[PDB]
């Protein structure tokens, strides 16, 4: 009854869970390296790709965790919702926290999880 | 069925509560911004009991909650509240300690809580 | 409806949470006192614990935040899901986090949390 | 002759350090449990309680460390120093970081150290 | 025998103390809202104007206190030492700290503090 | 006939090991055993700030006060231990900080830098 | 760990003051102008407020100085006792005193304070 | 957990209380309308029958409160101290006082209480 | 167990006695002779003597009884504990007295005892 | 000669002695166990009725010496004496004492004594 | 119009300040300086008790008798001294009685009042 | 026309004064030291020694102030009167005083003055 798409079977995790009418994204990242705007659209940009694998799009997210290296990084975020998300928003909470890739120059910026769902 | 979307917040790009069937979404709930702990986090269960009541749920309903704190040491104050406001009945949670977007110390934000409730259609 | 198991009144929480089809666990948490490895163990078997009180085992897992007092031991925590997962991963994300309990020598470093789901 | 003052056996360190015309002080602290101002205040008593060993005042301190739970309760600090400085500051930074001492009610909030200067 | 430079009345700080042969520098800033190079070479122009007042340069520093939003940015720092040190560098450590300030677009990212020494 | 002294130096890095400045020695950060447990980083760091403080024949009798930079500051009394087995009674004004490292943490991370001033009297 | 509650600042004094598992009463005074029995029962209702303050009752008083402008009164706080103290009374004594507050008609008759016992 | 031991229901007192380590005598008092000295050691006669209920003797008095009808009486006190303390004194003050006891021949002239300790 | 400092065998009492984590003050005196406000502050220097046999200060002292030829005084003990105590104030009551040693010029006007607290 | 009225054997007292143009009276008390309102007008009854047995009256008192349990009393007694003494008032003085009776509950509060003058 | 005569007044309080009977003289209790210290107080009852002797031209030689109230009787030389200054070495008989007043005692407060009997023929 | 008998310079008071047919004693005091009746007889022995200066005995007395540390002690003195005036009383009131000499053991304990009178 559970489906795993996208599985990385090194770092032992399933990009995307399907599990009856709900969705579970793995934590997601994109354009890393590149500036905060870019590691937000590119984060997002996977979040996109793996919904896809299921038929879905932005529009069926409910919630999602939103990590930052630089919680003040929060408006940039909102900025890139606005542009991709068409008016419809899922709840959300940031959260500031240290992520096991460097920082610094080319260093990674920002993930972002969350939940969709679509009726079956 | 469709996913509703209540309470939403179109400067901030966030939806207050999302309904997805029998599930319910809360977006981070903050509340008496400027007080002490045990007020920011009787204020940010106000704002959860405030969205829940928008589709006639209560605390009863809540299953899981995630807690975020500026001092996570403060775990021990949110505990009395929840014992004094869910009256027996818990949910799942877990307490992370976060910087916010806001400024600390006087007049600061300290507590923030996020959550997912149920009720079956 | 909304079942309750393994409540700690003393903490107001409750360790599992059924809610129609799906499992909401509280932070598990085990062997504490010990090493890196032996706490995410520890931490799993508290989550396997909860799991079995409804029967359910990790093969129901789809979603885990997982809680690090030092991020960079995501390669431990890896390894031990490789070994005890069996080839089924869940969604997961991973955060870096005090926790209101002592570091250092015996001091606490791991703890998870989750969703299962089972249908009916 | 360096002299040595104030010397905690247990904890291997050294209350207050005479090296020729400096003066270093150990990190200070006091009025635990309290409120920030108090702690503030009880960590500066503790300050010009060491200084005092050596015929010390506050005027003769020329740097501070300051170490807080929560470095945006710089402005309290600053409050503080400026009703008991007397016109006469230290250069200082302040940093934010964790103490091995529970925050949350009751817990630390705040130390000072610093170098005091006395020409002999 | 202490003489105070640079005071700053709102803040309770003085921005250069000489005290005898040494002389110790409050953190400096510069550059705010820019990006991090620039923000180090603000702080180092701040330390050098301050050095100014007493007709010393960055030759005379002895030790440096580096707070970084995030540490990763190191290699920055030490890109910009090399340029401006011209190959007299002091001893130093490096620290990640919250300021009381907001970090993302525009925000504090570095301050440097330090002792510098000129024989009387 | 230059004043300040400067020992030690680190050419990639752009820091001096220990400068010499009168009466006073600094000590840039120090760092030993790295990738082991935080006991012997702690050996480790100490046994730098021993070779360091060596180069103007001084001892750790001779320091004054010192900077300890923990990944986790809950290890202090490990710290403190391993104070007590080398200093022998003649300790220095201190204070602890947590703080991240440019550096990976994890199994064989970097969990402890210590700095410090020393003094010798001309 | 000495915690002071009902500090009073213009007086100088603590209220209740708590010191390991015994606990310190300033004087109590209550109903001032009223008749000695009035004036034995607000000073009595005073002790049970600043008991309140730590989750304490009568029961954990273990002594208690009575402080009276008439001796002679001591009847008229052994019924009193009585009442309040339902068959668990602590060790005590009285004194004849004068007061720095007039006598006469509505003037100041008893004060009492004590010791309360909790164990940890 | 609180003791109490010899209590007087008709006084609404009680004679020793135990509290941890401690024990909290009420006044004692004994062979009355006899001469000062009589009265004094029946005073401290009664303080040694209430110790013994609890296995302890004088050498447990850390404090003592001494009432006079006649404070000169003090140094007839200090001679039965210097007999039956036998060289281990506790803390004492005296205090003048009238009595709800008549005074003259065959009155009331002294009473004492006092503070013992025992560690568990 | 008991400890017994500052010994005045004429006297026959303890200036302090230590049981436990408390410790109990004989009444304290000081500046004999002199007026109202030297008394107190003689007293109070006493008080601290005592103390630092035990390495304890004044903020160790939890509860005091103040002992006054003339009552009314109470306004300048006030007013002498303020300027001592630094905020952390005492329980205490204020008693009337007679004092075995002459008023009158050059007279003993006023004593203090109390207790203090150090947890081992 | 010193004329004695009013003796009581008991106590070894005179409650009223004359002595040529002056009568001294013996501590006066009456209403005894009530408050100290009628334990003053109680001390007063007593003054009037040893001061009848000669024929005179308040207006004769010139001196009286009043004894308080609790002195801030006095305004109390002031109020008494402005009722009782009919505008003509002696001179007097008030202290503070115990007196060999209970206080409290149905205690003693109040004695008084004084010196009047008839030619 | 009276044989008793009485002088001084006190209607609020209900007593004569100064009381004549015969060849005798009651003095009310008398206080002055209030607020001062006890040498001054009791030279300024001694100077209150002169102030009504004054209203019928007597003087401190007159008085036979005075009861001396303290706050505290231990400041009994102190009045001594003062007697022996104005007195002239004719002395009163006396007592002296320790009381609490009914006025504050401490800083500014009442510590002394005296009373007495004052004497001259016809 | 006033005669001053018994006359102490350095005390500045006069034992007996007559003025017209009016004596009036100084305060009366002997066997001091001595226990309470005698103190009471000594202080009437004084009084007749004053009396006997103008030929006068106790039959003369009209009024007395009986002064007592302890009022108590009027049954002793009522013994003694009835003893030693046999008969013919005067008029008399008692009160409770401290005296400007010490009390307690071989103290003084009563003090009584009067008036006395003889036609001429």
């Amino acid at each position: 009854t559970i489906r795993r798409y996208d599985v990385n079977e090194d770092r032992g995790h399933t990009g995307l869970v399907e599990a009856g009418d709900f969705y579970y994204l793995n934590y997601c990242v994109g354009n890393v390296g590149q500036d905060i705007e870019s590691q937000i659209n590119g984060a997002f940009d996977e979040m996109e790709r793996r919904l896809a694998l299921v038929g879905l799009t932005l529009d069926a997210v409910v919630q999602m965790d939103c990590l930052f290296r630089d919680v003040w990084n929060i408006p940039v975020m909102e900025k890139m919702i606005k542009e991709r998300f068409n008016g419809r928003y899922p709840a959300r909470k940031s959260i500031q926290t240290e992520f096991a890739h460097h920082g610094g120059p080319q260093g990674l910026l920002f993930q972002v999880d969350g939940v969709a769902y679509s009726k079956h």
